[PDB]
Order: C-alpha cells, then structure tokens, then sequence
C-alpha cells in the first residue's frame, strides 16, 4: 500500500478519471474524501469505495465556487483529522470551437473551472496542509498543458496555466514540506472518445508513440505514486501519462 | 525599416515597454493605434510618435473588458483601413502576496488582465486581420510564463496561460495568413524596475546570465521584428529576451 | 511488489544512484544484472542484494565500450533467460571547467561516457527485449537534461542528449512493445555529494524548492516505478526528480 | 543594416541554409569568413558575396576537427582583425535508420559533426570573442533539439545537445559580453525534401501549422537578427524557425 492512513481528497470524482483516482487512493490505503459537482456520481463513487472495503466520506463541491472549497476542507477533518493529499482532477474540454468565435460565455467557463477552481482548491489545500506540517496535491493538467489543440484555446490556456501554479507554490511552500506536480495525460479513454468514430479514434491513436489511448487506471497509477512517500523528493514538476504524444 | 505601410495597435502602450513597442512600431514605419487603460499615459505615447512625424492615433482600451477590443478594432479600421500588426502587451503583476493569502479579488483581476485579456484582443485581432488576408500577433508573456515567481501564483498562471492560447491560435489561423508568437521578458527597467534599491537590482542582475537587467527597446526590438515579414516562418512559438534566465 | 519475476539490468551500479537502484529493483522482485566498469564496486552490489536473498549476478561493463553491452546483455540471458528492464544510469560529471577551457579529452570523455554510452547500451537493450515482446528502459540524465550549470558544458550536452535519444526511440518501438524515459535527478546525496563542506551543501540546497537534497532511494524510486507495468501509459517522457530545482 | 562594421564566421556556409547565412550576413554589412569542408562549394559562396559587393574571405573547415577551428579564427584575425559573430551551422542529417540497426559509424560521424563540431568552434569563438569584449554566437540545432525524429536518433541527441551547450556557455561568459543563441528549423526547402515525392512533401507540410515548408531565407532572417546589437538582452536561448511544429 502506498498512502496507508493518509487522507486524500479528490476534485471531480464523480466519473472518469478522478473516479478512478478516488479508488486507486482506497485501494491503496488512503481515507479519501470524495467530492464533485453530482453528488449522484459522487455518491456512487464513495459506495464503490465502501463496497471493495475501504475508507470514505462523500462532500459536495463545485471546484469553480471558492466557499466549496472551505466545506471540503472542514470535511476532511472532521471525518479525518487532516489533509495530506489532494487531487485537483475536475475539469471540462469546453466545445471545440476556434478561437475567434469562442464566447465569452465558453472561455470563463473553462477558465473558471479548469483553472480559477484548481487555485481555489490549492490555496484551501495549502492551508489545511500547513497545519499539520505538510503534504502532497496533485493537479490534472494535459498534454494541453504543454502543447495546443485546436478548437479549445480555453481548455489549452487554462491547462498551461495549471503547469504555472504549480510551479509557484511548489517554490512558496516547499520550505514547508508540501510537495505539488502536475500530470499531464493525453487522450484517455473517457466519454469523449467512446462517441467518435472508429477512424477519428484511429487517428488520435496514431498521435500517441504507444498507437493507442491511456487508460483511466495508467493514469490514477502515476497520481498515486506522486501522492505518496516514495515521491518524496518530486515537487514543481509535469509528469506526462502521454504515451509519448509530446515526444514529437 | 520592417513594418513600412503596416497598421499596428498595442495594449498597454501608455508607459514601459508598451510605450517602447508602439515607438519602435512606428519608427519601423507603421501606423500605430496606441491604446492604454490610462488615457493620460496613451496620450502621452502618442504625442511621443506624432512629435517624431509617425502616424498614430490613440483609442482607449481596458484589455479586460471584452467591448473595448471592438472600439480598438474599430478605431484601426476608422484611421488606418485594415489591422496588419497587434501587440497585446497590457499587463500587471499583482502583488506579491503567498497563494495561501492571495485573495480572490487579487486572482481575479491578475487573470482578467493577464489572460482573459489576451485573449478578448486575440479574439478581436484574429477577426480583424481575416478580412484582409492575415496578419501578425504578439503577446507579451514573461519569464513567468515558463517558470515560477514565488508571490505571484495568478501572474505565472496567467502568463502560462499566454504561451498555451498562442499555440492554439497559431495552429487554427496558421493556413488564413495569420502568425502569433509569445515574447518572454526577464526583469526590465521600466519606471519601476529602474527605480528599486541598489541592493534588490542587484538580486535581481545576478539571476540573469548577462547580470543586468533588461532594457526597453531590448523587448521592443524583438516584438518588431517578430511583427515583420522577415519572421515569415516563425509562429505558435515562444522568443525569450531573458539575459540567460531560464537557462539555469 | 512492483518487479516481480522481471529482469532488468542497471549500469553504473556500484555506487551512488546506481547501486540503490540495483537494490531497490531487487526489493521489488527483479532478478538483476549488476554492472559496472569497477568490478570490486559492482560485486559490492551484487552482495548487498544477494546478502538479503535477491536473485542477481553481476557482469562487467564499461558503457562507452560497444562490446562490453553485448556481453551485458549476454550475461542477462545466460543467467535469467531475457531481459525486461534496463537502467542506463553509468555516468560522470567531467570537471569543472570552463568551456574556452575544456580540453577535447574533457569532452570526449563525458560525450564518450554519458551520452554515447547510453546508446549503446539503448541500442542493445532494444534488440534484446524484442526477442521477448518488449521492455521497460529508464535512461538517468540530470537537470542538466533541461538547464546548464556552468563548468561542465560537456555533461550538460551529453545529458541533453540522453533527454533527446529517449523521444526518437519511444516512437521508433512504442508499438513494439517498449518503453523508455528519462530521469532528471537534482543534486543528490550520493558520498561525493555527502561529503561537501556544509557552506557548499547550504548553497546547493537553497537551489531547491524542498530546500535539502535528495537521497539515491528518492531517485530508486521513481526508476523503479517508471520500469513497472503501472508505467503503461508512459514513455517519451522527461521525469524530474529535483526538489523544485527547475520550476524556478 | 543589422550588422554594419561586424566580422562573422559561418560554418557549413558553402550550401544551403549556411549559405544563406552567409549571404545574409553579408547584405547587412558584415565582413564574413565562409568556411567549409567543400572548398569548391565555399568558394562559390564568397564569389557569390564579392558579386553583390559584400566584403568576405574563405577559409576551409572540416567542423569535426579541432586544429581547423583554430584556422577560422586565424583568418578571421588576419582579414577583420576580431570576431564579433559565429554561426555553427555546419551539420548533415544521418541516414534514416532504426536506433536499433543505427551503426556505431553512424552515430559517431553525426555526433562527431553536429555535436563536437559545435563544441569546438565555440570554444575557439570564445577564447577568440574575449579578446575584443564579446560577441554573439549562434548555433544551427532543429526541432530535432526539442522532439525526435524517428530514424535519426543520432541526430535527435545531437540537436539536443546543442540547445544543452548553449545554456551552459550563455552563463559562463555572459558576464563577459557573449551572447549565444541557438536556433531550431523545421522541415526548410533544401535538397533532401526537394528529391521526396509530392506525397511525402505535402505530409510533411501538414506538420507545421503554416502547412508549407521553410526557405532558407526565412532561417537566415533570425540568424541575422540574433546576431546583431538589436538581440543585446537574448541569450541562452532556443528560437524556433518552425512554422509552428512544435506548438501540436
Ligand atoms: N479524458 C481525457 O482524455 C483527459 C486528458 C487529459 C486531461 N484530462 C483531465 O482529466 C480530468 C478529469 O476529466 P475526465 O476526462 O475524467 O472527465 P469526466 O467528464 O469523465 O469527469 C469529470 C468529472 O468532474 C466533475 N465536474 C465537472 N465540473 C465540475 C466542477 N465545476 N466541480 C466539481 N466537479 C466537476 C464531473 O461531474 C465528473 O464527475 C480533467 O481535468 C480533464 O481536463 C482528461
Ligand atoms: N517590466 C518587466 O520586468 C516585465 C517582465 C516580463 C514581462 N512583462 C510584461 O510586460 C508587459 C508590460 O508591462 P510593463 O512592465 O511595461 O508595465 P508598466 O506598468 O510599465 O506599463 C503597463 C501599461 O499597461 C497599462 N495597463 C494596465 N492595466 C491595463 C488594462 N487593464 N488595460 C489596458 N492597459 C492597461 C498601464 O496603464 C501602463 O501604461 C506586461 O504584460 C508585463 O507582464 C514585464
Ligand atoms: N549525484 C547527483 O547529484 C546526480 C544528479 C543528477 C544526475 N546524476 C546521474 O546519476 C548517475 C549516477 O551517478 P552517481 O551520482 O550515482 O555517481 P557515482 O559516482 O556515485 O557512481 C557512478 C557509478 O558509475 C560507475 N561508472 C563510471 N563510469 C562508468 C563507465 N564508463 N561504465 C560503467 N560504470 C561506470 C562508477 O564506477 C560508479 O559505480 C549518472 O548518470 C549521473 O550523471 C547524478
Ligand atoms: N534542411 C533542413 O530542413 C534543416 C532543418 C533543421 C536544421 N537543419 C540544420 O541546418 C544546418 C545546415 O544544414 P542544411 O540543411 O543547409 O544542409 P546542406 O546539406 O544543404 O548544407 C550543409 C553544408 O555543411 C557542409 N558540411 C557538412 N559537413 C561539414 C563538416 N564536417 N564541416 C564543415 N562543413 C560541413 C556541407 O558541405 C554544406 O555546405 C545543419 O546543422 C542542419 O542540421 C536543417
Ligand atoms: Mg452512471
Ligand atoms: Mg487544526
Ligand atoms: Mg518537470
Ligand atoms: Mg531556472
Ligand atoms: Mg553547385
Ligand atoms: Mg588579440
Ligand atoms: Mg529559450
Ligand atoms: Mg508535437
């Protein structure tokens, strides 16, 4: 087990990605706190826990909402005495649209939620974390992080933008014993890419050094290794779960 | 001189290197539409080009309200006919406060210009330059769009957001005639970089590998020749004008 | 147990990084193949794994000599009957020197070592995993990988290099079956490292966002991860293991 | 004219992009020292310079040796009287070959030429820019510096290399009035892609968001412009001639 007794909390845990990430935490030992936006999936996520025997509360949060952020907080301690870990995971594509008929309506939405909410979440992370002598966050970024696609300058804006704070508070904090990266995966097998066809997703494989998509698992994998002990001298950093997409 | 005939506006460019860029802009023989949040300051700048004989007109623009980038458009069309060349250049620091202190208002505002901003005139730039066959952009990024600058979580985030949005741009306008690049200055003597303590300027000098500080017209320089013609093949890209500060 | 029934061999393995990363692939199951060009060094290792009942055999090898990775990966197959894992860890740091002052025995050196070593043995490494269906290799570069440090140009090159070698050869075999990644350790506490004046360590760690130095199992640890099947979804790709040291 | 009064050195100046460096150089006023392995071919480039009235000498140079460096800087002393600009553009691609089957000829003459090489002439343009204050050097690397290229591994850790070289040297002698730069091409209209077929030519226009290949000219325009006092706060740098390739 790599997180035995730590307590983790999880952004968008709902569905996806960040289900899977809620689960590996469990399975590797972590009390986690789930959140999301629905509390239907995220209800579901917390039994799913429960069901494979492991340690959890569910709490609502809207990532883009500041106030949220509190109520997770005081969440994980009440349930749990401290916060060692966190994961910003939640996020959304946003439409693919090129940039000059992007609305406003689409960028704040994207940067409110992709970008704006993983500060709020690492500022209320910091400052739980800071009372009991450090931790681990982790935030979800992209290969959007390091490169452009088209159609989703919002989405690219905001991701690169969570590679930048984290390379600050890495800096601010790490005096302090709390450690913060950021991943980056390329196309994973999510929604999205189940409703495209065959030969759109043949060409997003071929984008990859692997020929095929990540999975949800290969990514909770890398976060949980970034989450524990054995990372213990990893912080300020992008780790890509990318298949080798950047690589060229 | 590279931007003979050409049409330029720039954000920002009441004082520091703004001011510089839409000099250089005009001496380098385009019209430039000067615009700046302060009235006062975008003035100055323009009577500053008109005294040397340069063509020039001033129209406010606060980068962070989505309407005034359609004044500014609107003004370069009214003047000039056409937009060739946009610098978005407007930019503020925020204060260095740690993340954990950073309030929401500071987050909001250091985004709204840093980055939202960038892209409203982007936005409005992009759909300019279409009507007449294209164009070049340049945003002003930072250091910071590449590493951190503990104190200022929003500005780094803002300032990676800058480099993403230019590379998603770069890739959807790239066959419609349009370029957009990313310029990342180290520490500048504007008003008040010049005007620091002896002791502070001199932390500053030694992060950089030539142990000074920039200057304006060492920006300026950059941003016209990556406005011109000769920079043909150059777009989605990132030019820094660091003195060697990334590169340790 | 991240390893279990793998065999994978490690360069450079009788001191320092290398050695922690015999060990701790040991730790994890694997069987392994200890090398290095000091044979008292590398039976060291092997002594320390077979001391705690791990399988392992140790073979010499200097990696700048093409045929020594050909007895190498011989001395996998005789033992353990294939090879699942390599760690091109071997290297120097040169002396420093400044670059008007290198001597082409200084760069030759480094180059010969850090950098044509490593593909060599790359080279090897590939043609001996295919016969099995694949791989997992780790080459270690440095932070110098991503930035310089002055006195020693030939080491910042040639771990640029290694940086450059990883991302050819990810998309060259990623459908085949193997993945490799670089590693870019920050100024660990290897007995060099250890034992410099307390003024020196002090400098070198306020480098560091985590404000200390790493340990050999802070980098083991990360190695050995990349070389598991939990690292399915990565290859390409450049993992910083530096306390921060890059994100300023 | 950038380069009015300045003496430039040009390695591989006798084809190409170098000659076009050379011409470049020339027609902004610069005395130039056209060098390379191919006497014939670098004679024609200085007959071509004197034709259109520039100021220029030739002097062999095979990059990978040494004692020929010492040569250039010879004879750019005895014409000129000091160097104040190098470009190390000399360098040739490997053949298309499998790391695995990659020959040790192949990776020795590739790194020999595109890696030594550079070193070598740099270190002699240092020694050489310090007697007369400093100067500007700008290395030749490629995307190549920044991604790989499959089937060229040699070349991909090559140009790596270099990008590694630059940050080092810009540190050590930036107090000293050096500059150096390195600039990295896309795929630029020269004789390999002018003898592929249509097809593969338009697959490789469609990896540069300008979906066109480069002229050499385009190159030379930036190697001119970061030569030059306009580049005075550029150092230790990597500039993109890429047509956006590396923005996806
Ligand atoms: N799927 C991919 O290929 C991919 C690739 C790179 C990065 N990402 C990132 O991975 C993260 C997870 O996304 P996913 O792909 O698993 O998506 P998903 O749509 O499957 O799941 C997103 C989850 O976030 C929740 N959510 C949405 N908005 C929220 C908000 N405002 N506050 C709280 N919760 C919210 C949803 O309800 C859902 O449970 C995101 O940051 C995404 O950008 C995904
Ligand atoms: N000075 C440095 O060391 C440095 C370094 C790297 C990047 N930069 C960037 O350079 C750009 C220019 O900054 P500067 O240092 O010259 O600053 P400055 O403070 O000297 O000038 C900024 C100008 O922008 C104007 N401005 C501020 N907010 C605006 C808004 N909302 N809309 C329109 N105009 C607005 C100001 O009125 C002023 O004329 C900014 O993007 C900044 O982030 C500066
Ligand atoms: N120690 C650090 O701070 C640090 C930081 C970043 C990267 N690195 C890298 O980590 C790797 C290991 O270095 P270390 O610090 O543990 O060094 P070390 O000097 O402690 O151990 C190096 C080992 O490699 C062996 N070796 C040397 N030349 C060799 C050759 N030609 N062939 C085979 N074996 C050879 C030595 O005999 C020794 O056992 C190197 O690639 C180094 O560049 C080290
Ligand atoms: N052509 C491209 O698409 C491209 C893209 C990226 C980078 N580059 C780089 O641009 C530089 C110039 O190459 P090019 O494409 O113009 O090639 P080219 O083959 O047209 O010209 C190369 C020149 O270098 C000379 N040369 C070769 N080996 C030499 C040696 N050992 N010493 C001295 N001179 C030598 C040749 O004789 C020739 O004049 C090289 O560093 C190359 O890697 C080229
Ligand atoms: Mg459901
Ligand atoms: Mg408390
Ligand atoms: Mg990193
Ligand atoms: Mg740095
Ligand atoms: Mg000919
Ligand atoms: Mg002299
Ligand atoms: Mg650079
Ligand atoms: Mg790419």
């Amino acid at each position: 087990m790599l997180l035995e007794g730590k307590t983790a909390l999880v952004t968008g845990a709902g569905n996806g990605i960040g289900r899977t990430i809620a689960l590996t935490y469990a399975a590797e030992g972590a009390n986690v706190v789930v959140s999301d936006i629905s509390d239907e999936w995220g209800r579901e996520t917390l039994a799913l826990i429960e069901g494979k025997g492991g340690k959890a509360v569910f709490q609502h949060a809207d990532t883009a909402h500041p106030e949220d952020h509190d109520e997770l907080i005081a969440a994980a301690k009440r349930a749990f005495g401290r916060l060692d870990i966190a994961c910003n995971n939640a996020g959304i594509s946003g439409e693919f649209t090129p940039t000059a008929e992007t609305t406003d309506a689409q960028w704040q939405r994207v940067i409110g939620i992709n970008l704006s909410g993983v500060f709020y979440g690492v500022r209320a992370q910091i400052r739980a974390m800071l009372e009991t002598g450090g931790g681990a966050i982790v935030n979800i970024s992209s290969i959007a992080g390091q490169i452009g696609i088209e159609g989703i300058t919002p989405y690219t804006a905001a991701k690169h933008g969570v590679v930048g704070l984290t390379k600050t508070v890495a800096w601010e904090y790490g005096s302090k014993g709390i450690r913060i990266n950021s991943v980056g995966p390329a196309f994973i097998n999510t929604t999205l890419v189940q409703n495209v066809p065959l030969e759109t997703r043949r060409q997003l494989e071929q984008m990859h050094a692997l020929r095929r998509l990540g999975e949800t698992e290969e990514v909770a994998n890398l976060v949980a290794w970034l989450s524990s002990d054995k990372a213990s001298f990893v912080t300020g950093s992008y780790y890509a779960v990318d298949g080798g997409y950047l690589a060229r």
